[PDB]
């Protein structure tokens, strides 16, 4: 093999797939075109079986002969003939050999143990640096700085050992299936297997008495009624059907998804009810979604996107710097064994050992701060792209309207007088009208829930009699949707003679009705609540003394109205968002005319705000460009955005720029409306509620879901409000996060260029800065108000001003340059003010530097250095357009006090034997030391107070550019 290239690595991925080519040459070998690393095999059970993991798939593909890969949907062109052929149980010797191909049908989480996780965290060239460091320092015996370093770099390993761990127990714990089930054999048995042993081609047989669900089956045989919450959130009871003879992800009322919980289950046509497993572990629902976690896509977050200028800047200050110390040591008269050490030992202050720690803690605050309010976010790094959100697309039903219809209440007909809508049902008298409402139903009492159609189910206590004076007689005709209404006749003690009741639609029915009884005004009665997003059903009754002679010759009663309403909390934040200028489009897949009536309550569509139809043609024709009259907004369509992005391409981004309302929307279209505004440089959010949306929540850079306790449908922030009210608390906590991990950057980067600056200023005169002064500084300076600053909190108003988004710019840059220079003035400034004194004796320059120096060169210097990194946290952590102020944070307060008041005492009045300061300042210097600490103090607050308000006189995302043509003349002619 002379595969020994191990030896040569001891030596030391940046080019991993230059690495490989040391590695090896039609087998173990796999370039799966990310990274290129998936090399596996098994080659077990007396075949082939190529056996490799890519993410979790198994991939049956060793060669094109026998073999093929893609184990999920390599029996997916099957007949619904094949799966009723399959009702018997597979073969228990050859039950054992699906085994080898599919999966042991459980989603798994490694359990990634202490020592192996442990090294796959310091295994980096940030935490070797600092290994590198430890054995640096020590050099110069014994030091307390080599200590600290250690104790600082076990809290950045032991912050990231906590975030890997409570994420890895968060995704073990919805996937806990632990079950045993029962299955039949080939010939009449039972055999009760655990779940981990289920192969597709097997049978299944449900409990009926409870039960969550084995593994996505299809329901074969017999009746089911489920509880779809844990896959979709929609927790209302779905009945499922068994399959007909003649397609898994089309026919989803006869698939029993993995996950979902299993209640009635009854049989009705043999002794138990029978179904045919269709996926297994990581191939089914809830394990597709579960890989898309653990796998997650790379998110559009570039930050510090630059990726050299940081890099090439740290050269430079490490370099221009660390030769101005062998420019300067050299001139001191040096043996030259130690002059290159003093040199690493300024570069390894220039990289603080507390920046991954700190930068860590930001994000676990941030998960903190959503879970008090609702929002339950899993992957830590989608929170800073809440605060870059220009668009925020909707779904309407449950979303930000009601879930379901809502009566408003009776239009009756007594005489085709036409009496008004009454505001209650309940005060209307009873008659053949009012016992009608309350009996026609397809409904079922069974353990206390009324379930069924969800609309009938809202008449029943829109009035409030008892069910279960009228009697459940017959059900004539059943509410199919082919002939669209639904005949009940109903029997009451003291009648003549049973009536016959049915409703259905106003126009299907009345044109069935007695024309003598229905009246001329019944189209216009139609028009008026067709036009306006109400659904309205009619109902009619006929005395009988079978066949449809149950629905003929109908008198016309009365009318019913149906209305989704908004929710309170929907109004004050669709207008929150658009006072805001992020843009608000609603995705719907319902009416287009009810649609509209709701975009212009809610504040989509502003009045005095046009908007225009399109209404594109199925023939390759022009838009029609219908208007309405009742900036400038376009309502599209369902087949009409299918004939814009096929047929006119040229003309797709302008009307995703300026279209508002879509509506009759695919749920497979959802998600091409995401992706093609994502190509217009938009970052689009979803806030979403259902299944019809779990296309969209995923492609989305911010997918929210609405109304659920703990799941995995959403992209991440699944919340649990069940108002749109979230939405901009992702927006307003999105955008305090992503300057606080500004501004604990350039706090850093501060804080290491004043220490770079005090052990150079120390550098010359041969007098470096102490042992546990440099302890002192680290650990408790500057690590108590960095792991502390990130406490704030986020604003109460949101505003127009988005954050800068960029690391790297030009106000970043020039803050910390002028702060800077306010910082070594001030050291110049105090080394040089000591130098005048009469009391004042230099240092024994020629001893060492570390060994026998407690001299006055360095007391100054550490006192006005601790203060600087006192005065520039506070400096550098404002909050006025974003976050908070920071006399809010109140364990930040007490950090800046304490610590200034200990060091206002190691210069006032000890710490003198340990930090080995001079004994004792004798004058009445020290009162004027803290007056250069006070201008610096003042002069920190009043030069950012300035920097900020500067503009410099001199559309980068393609959305903008089209907004700025669609300004200077409108699109539409």
């Amino acid at each position: 093999i002379p595969l020994l290239l191990f030896r040569w690595k001891p030596l030391w991925g940046e080019g991993s797939l230059e690495p490989s080519p040391q590695s090896q040459a039609g087998a173990w070998k796999d370039t799966a075109q990310l990274h290129k690393s998936e090399e596996a095999v098994s080659v077990g059970q007396k075949r082939v079986l190529r056996y490799y993991l890519f993410q979790g798939q198994r991939y049956i593909w060793i060669e094109t002969q026998q073999a093929f890969y893609q184990v999920s949907l390599l029996d997916h062109g099957r007949s619904c003939d094949d799966v009723h052929r399959s009702r018997h149980g597979l073969s228990l010797q050859d039950q054992m050999v699906r085994k080898a191909i599919y999966g042991p049908n459980v989603i798994s989480i490694p359990v990634k143990s202490y020592p192996q996780l442990l090294v796959d965290e310091a295994l980096n060239p940030y935490y070797g640096f600092q290994a590198f460091s430890i054995a640096l320092w020590l050099a110069d015996h014994y030091y307390w700085y080599a200590l600290c370093i250690f104790l600082i770099s076990s809290i950045s390993i032991c912050l990231s050992l906590y975030k890997t761990r409570k994420q890895s127990q968060t995704l073990r714990d919805m996937v806990k299936l632990s079950m045993r089930v029962c299955v039949c054999r080939p010939g009449g048995e039972e055999e009760w297997v655990d779940s981990s042993e289920l192969v597709p081609g097997d049978c299944l047989v449900l409990p009926q008495e409870g039960g969550l669900m084995p593994c996505d089956a299809a329901l074969v045989a017999g009746e089911c009624m489920v509880n779809e919450s844990s896959l979709t959130g929609e927790s209302i009871p779905v009945l499922k059907t068994a399959l007909p003879e003649g397609c898994a992800e089309t026919h989803r009322r006869h698939t029993l998804f993995c996950g979902t919980l299993i209640l009635q289950a009854r049989a009705y046509v043999g002794p138990h009810v029978l179904a045919v497993v269709t996926r297994t572990g990581f191939c089914t629902a809830k394990g597709g979604l579960v890989s898309s976690i653990l796998h997650p896509r790379p998110i559009n977050f570039k930050f510090y996107k630059h990726s050299m200028k940081f890099v090439a800047a740290l050269s430079v200050l490490a370099l221009l710097g660390t030769i101005y110390s062998i420019f300067i040591l050299y001139r001191n008269r040096v043996p030259l064994n130690e002059i290159v050490i003093r040199a690493l030992d300024l570069v390894t202050v220039v990289v603080p050992p507390a920046l991954p720690a700190a930068m860590t803690v930001c994000t676990l605050y941030a998960q903190s701060r959503l879970r008090r309010q609702g929002i339950f976010c899993i992957h830590p790094l989608r929170i800073n792209l809440g605060g870059k959100l220009q668009l925020v697309c909707f779904d309407k039903t449950g979303t930000l309207t009601e879930d379901g219809l809502d009566v408003m209440g009776v239009v009756p007909l007594k005489g085709q007088a036409f009496l008004p809508l009454v505001p209650e049902p309940r005060r209307l008298p009873v008659g053949p009208l009012l016992r009608a409402l309350a009996t026609c139903h397809a409904l079922s009492r069974l353990q206390d829930t009324p379930v069924g159609d969800p609309m009938d189910l809202k008449m029943v206590e829109s009035t409030g009699p008892q069910l279960q004076v009228p009697v459940s007689v017959l059900h004539r005709f059943p509410f199919s949707s082919a002939l669209q209404r639904m005949s009940v006749v109903v029997a009451w003690p003291g009648a003549t003679q049973p009536e016959a009741y049915v409703k259905g639609s106003p126009e299907l029915v009345a044109g069935l009705c007695n024309p003598e009884t229905v009246p001329t005004d019944f189209a216009q009665m139609l028009q008026s609540y067709t036009a306006a997003g109400y659904r309205v059903v009619a109902l009619a009754s006929k005395p009988l003394p079978t066949r449809d002679t149950v629905e003929g010759d109908l008198s016309l009663l009365g009318l019913l109205v149906m209305r989704n309403l908004l929710k309170p909390q929907t109004t004050p934040v669709i207008q929150a968002l658009r006072r805001t200028r992020i843009r608000a489009v609603m995705v719907t897949g319902d009416n287009l005319q009810t649609a509209v009536t709701v975009a212009r309550g809610c504040g989509m569509v502003a009045p005095q705000e046009h908007l225009i139809i399109v209404h594109a043609t199925g023939q390759p024709a022009s838009l029609e460009f219908l208007p309405m009259e009742s900036s400038r907004h376009l309502a599209l369509s369902g087949p009409t955005f299918g004939i814009i992005v096929k047929h006119f391409p040229k003309l797709l981004p302008k009307v995703l720029v300026q279209g508002t309302v879509f509506a009759r929307m695919a749920p497979e279209q959802k998600t091409e409306l995401v992706c093609e505004l994502q190509k217009l440089q938009y970052c689009v959010g979803m806030c979403g509620d259902g299944a019809n949306d779990c296309g969209a929540l995923k492609a989305a850079d911010v997918g929210i879901s609405l109304s659920q306790a703990e799941a995995s449908v959403v992209s991440p922030f699944t919340s649990s409000m069940a108002s749109i009210e979230c939405v901009p608390m992702v927006i307003r906590e999105g955008r305090c996060s992503l300057d606080t991990s500004f501004s604990v950057f350039k706090y850093m980067a501060l804080y290491s260029l004043t220490q770079f600056i005090s052990v150079l200023i120390l550098y010359t005169i041969n007098t470096n800065l102490g042992d546990l002064q440099f302890l002192a500084i680290d650990l408790v300076i500057t690590t108590t108000v960095a792991v502390l600053m990130s406490r704030t909190g986020p604003a109460l108003v949101l505003g127009r001003v988005r954050p800068p988004g960029a690391l790297l710019s030009v106000p970043v840059l020039s803050s910390l340059l002028l702060q800077m220079v306010l910082v070594t003035g001030v050291q110049l400034g105090g080394y040089f003010l000591t130098l005048a004194q009469p009391w004042f004796v230099p240092l024994n320059r020629t001893v060492a530097a570390p060994d026998n120096l407690p001299n006055y060169e360095n007391t100054v210097v550490f006192s006005l250095s601790s203060f600087q990194y006192l005065i520039l946290a506070a400096a550098v952590s404002k909050g006025a357009p974003f976050r908070r102020p920071l006399y809010t944070n109140v364990p930040f307060l007490v950090a800046l006090a304490l610590l200034s008041s200990v060091l206002v005492g190691l210069v006032l009045v000890l710490l003198q034997g340990p930090l080995a300061l001079r004994n004792i300042t004798d004058t009445g210097f020290k009162l004027l030391l803290l007056g250069l600490v006070t201008l610096n103090f003042v002069g920190a607050f009043m030069l950012e107070s300035v920097l900020d308000q500067c503009l410099p006189a001199c559309s980068k995302k393609r959305f903008k550019q089209l907004e700025r043509e669609l300004a200077e003349q409108p699109w539409p002619p």
